[PDB]
């Protein structure tokens, strides 16, 4: 896996956001991980759904460089949604999010699945400390 270079364009909410990625806007999913929503029109904004926006936001907002990486599997979903692991100034947004209580490791889908572990370790430890969703 490599990793590449983008630009933030916005942050959307906790897992969504749009990039500039070889010279070109494109709106990039988090992958492994699900953060409580802000959006929807039945569900409105679930717990911790703007907590886990403002850290998204913050975290690339504030970085010197943002890179994304794509894992081995399918790039793109079905919406059109690049499928990646973000990394701001080389920690990766996805993780940050689940070691913090604000976001929970997704439903994986071979063969995208590669930091499944990775992330399942901060998981539980974020489990263990009782923060934010686990509290």
């Amino acid at each position: 896996l490599h990793k590449e270079p983008a630009t933030l364009i916005k942050a959307i909410d906790g897992d969504t956001v749009k990039l500039m990625y070889k010279g070109q806007p494109m709106t990039f999913r988090l992958l492994l991980v699900d953060t409580p929503e802000t959006k929807h029109p039945k569900k409105g904004v679930e717990k911790y759904g703007p907590e886990a926006s403002a850290f998204t936001k913050k975290m690339l907002e504030n970085a010197k460089k943002i890179e994304v990486e794509f894992d081995k599997g399918q790039r793109t979903d079905k919406y059109g949604r690049g499928l990646a692991y973000l990394y701001a100034d080389g920690k990766m947004v996805n993780e940050a999010l689940v070691r913090q209580g604000l976001a929970k490791v997704a439903y994986v889908y071979k063969p995208n699945n590669t930091h499944e572990q990775h992330l399942r370790k901060s998981e539980a430890q974020a489990k263990k400390e009782k923060l934010n969703i686990w509290s």
